[PDB]
């Protein structure tokens, strides 16, 4: 495939210190993750930041979906488009421990991956989602068996989960 520079740490988790939408413009995978919460509210983090790069159109559609189905689970996850940053977008929702979720749900919420073969993702439940990050990506390396790409946007944090990582 056509992702460079990353750190291979299993046989199938790849990291490496770079910003998921400026990924996602270079690549153009099949698959971006988003770390999404149940409502598809992409305000801030990494939702706000790649709703902000398809113009507000990821919004938009979410908005749609949310009048359809109601809310996600905490754990779950749902197919909306990948508008111009790739063919889909997988919407995920790992638990915030700033609202109190418990991060037992995690694993659950990584679960999700293994559906799809290959994914460009971020850490889920890490950031201000509030839990670890260093057992985010232990969680990750333990669940997910597909090829998964994790872009990790701050560089110290980076840093951080190379010199750490079992
Ligand atoms: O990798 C990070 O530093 C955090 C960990 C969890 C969400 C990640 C994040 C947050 C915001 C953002 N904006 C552009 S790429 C991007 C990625």
């Amino acid at each position: 495939n056509s992702f460079s520079g990353y750190l291979k740490l299993t046989d199938n988790v790849y990291i490496k210190n770079a910003d998921i939408v400026e990924e996602a413009k270079k690549v153009k995978p099949t698959v971006v993750v988003n770390a999404a919460n149940v409502y598809l509210k992409h305000g801030g983090g990494v939702a706000g930041a790649l709703n902000k790069a398809t113009n507000n159109a990821m919004q938009v559609e979410s908005d749609d979906y949310i009048a359809t189905n109601g809310p996600l689970k905490v754990g779950g996850s749902c197919v909306l488009s990948g508008h111009n940053l790739a063919k889909h977008c997988l919407h995920v929702v790992g638990p915030n421990v700033n609202k109190g979720e418990d991060i037992q749900l995690l694993k659950s919420a990584y679960e999700n991956f293994n559906q799809h073969e290959v994914l460009l993702a971020p850490l889920l439940s890490a950031g201000i989602f509030g839990a670890d990050p260093i057992h985010s990506l232990r969680v990750c390396v333990d669940t997910v068996r597909t090829n998964v790409y994790l872009a990790v946007f701050d560089k110290n944090l980076y840093d951080k989960l190379v010199s750490s990582f079992l």
